[PDB]
């Protein structure tokens, strides 16, 4: 009963929690982040072990059931409030951060909190003029100073908000964050199913950002949102992607698009795009991808990359429809990597799918 969120209903609806839901997003289900490591909530980290099913013994044991890895908004949110009392006793025990931390207001402690989440107390005590000025009530003076930090340049969508928050003592930035994404989500949104976004939307969403909606970079752009199907965008993956990318308007979002095409060079991203696709192509209620739609988006994605792929299309048109599951999926891209421009070093005993020993034997002479 300690972390009930009952024992919080006397605070404002606006807290710790719902800031940082805005400014660096909320995670449901387990995810790696940056270093590889299982994580949820809101930065959560769970365990250093490679180990999902390690992670989902902690992530049940801290939460009092078998969550197989997925929670509640709620339950992420006692997670959260856990963290946030280690990282309020920390900066109690912080020569630096605690007079600060003692002379804010409720609301101008949170925005100090998410400066520590962001940077640590190392980090947010270097700011040690800005700080002085916060203790002293000169509250337009930090809010000019702290916008020249290299902080501002890392985050300046968040960072503009927490200045506000220290600059008002409100969560007037919150409130205007949040009225920007549902009116602008609200351009989109399916008129007979406020959840999602349709075809209809999807497409203004396109014109919008001035795409072909057959580019690859709307692909591109799905990848990033996490969507799970090409027929909609819920409002879920809309929230989740804008926070993510940190982006409130259009005009943000087209300047992030050429970002997030830059990512594919990263290690390892191309692949995950690629493997990515097969799930968002897909019938949700079929377990494998009809070979039509298969072949749609192996030439969006592979076209220029997979050498054969002209002669993969040649060998498909010849053949029955079937459904690829996905580890035929995935296999073609290692197919493509590891193959010989003239194809003489493929191994049949490598436990490739039919499907790639039937096309090598069928291109093998053209
Ligand atoms: C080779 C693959 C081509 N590809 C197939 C999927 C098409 N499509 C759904 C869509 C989008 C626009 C349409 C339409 C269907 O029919 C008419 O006009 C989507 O991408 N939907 C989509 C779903 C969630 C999020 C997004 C995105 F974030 F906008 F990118 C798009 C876009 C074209």
């Amino acid at each position: 009963h300690s972390q009930d969120l009952e024992n919080l209903y006397f605070q404002g609806s606006m807290n710790i929690f719902e800031m940082l839901r805005i400014d660096e997003g909320l995670r449901l289900k387990i995810y790696k982040d940056t270093e590889g490591y299982y994580t949820i909530g809101i930065g959560h980290l769970l365990t250093k072990s490679p180990s999902l099913n390690a992670a989902k013994s902690e992530l049940d044991k801290a939460i009092g059931r078998n969550t197989n890895g997925v929670i509640t908004k709620d339950e992420a949110e006692k997670l959260f409030n856990q963290d946030v009392d280690a990282a309020v006793r920390g900066i109690l025990r912080n020569a630096k951060l605690k007079p600060v931390y003692d002379s804010l207001d409720a609301v101008r402690r949170a925005a100090l909190i998410n400066m520590v989440f962001q940077m640590g107390e190392t980090g947010v005590a270097g700011f040690t003029n800005s700080l002085r000025m916060l203790q002293q009530k000169r509250w337009d003076e930090a809010a000019v100073n702290l916008a020249k930090s290299r902080w501002y340049n890392q985050t300046p969508n968040r960072t503009k908000r927490v200045i506000t928050t220290f600059r008002t003592g409100t969560w007037d930035a919150y409130k205007n964050l949040r009225k920007k994404l549902e009116q602008l989500y609200n351009r989109y949104k399916d008129p007979q199913d406020e959840n999602k976004i349709g075809i209809d939307g999807i497409q203004q969403f396109c014109d919008d950002l001035a795409l072909d909606p057959a580019s690859i970079s709307v692909l591109i752009i799905a990848w990033k949102f996490r969507a799970a199907t090409q027929c909609e965008f819920s409002k879920q993956e809309f929230m989740d992607g804008m926070t993510e990318l940190g982006c409130d308007s259009i005009e943000k979002l087209k300047a992030q698009i050429p970002k997030m095409e830059q990512e594919l060079k990263e290690p390892g991203r191309f692949k995950d795009f690629y493997q990515f696709t097969f799930n968002f192509a897909k019938n949700p209620g079929q377990k494998g991808l009809d070979l039509e739609m298969a072949i749609a988006y192996w030439n969006l994605v592979l076209n220029g990359r997979f050498k054969f792929l002209d002669l993969w299309n040649k060998f498909l048109l010849e053949h029955h429809k079937r459904s690829i599951p996905k580890d035929t999926w995935n296999l073609l891209l290692d197919f493509s990597t590891m193959i010989a421009d003239d194809m003489s070093n493929y191994d049949e005993e490598g436990a490739w799918p039919v499907l790639i020993d039937d096309f090598v034997e069928f291109a093998r002479p053209q």
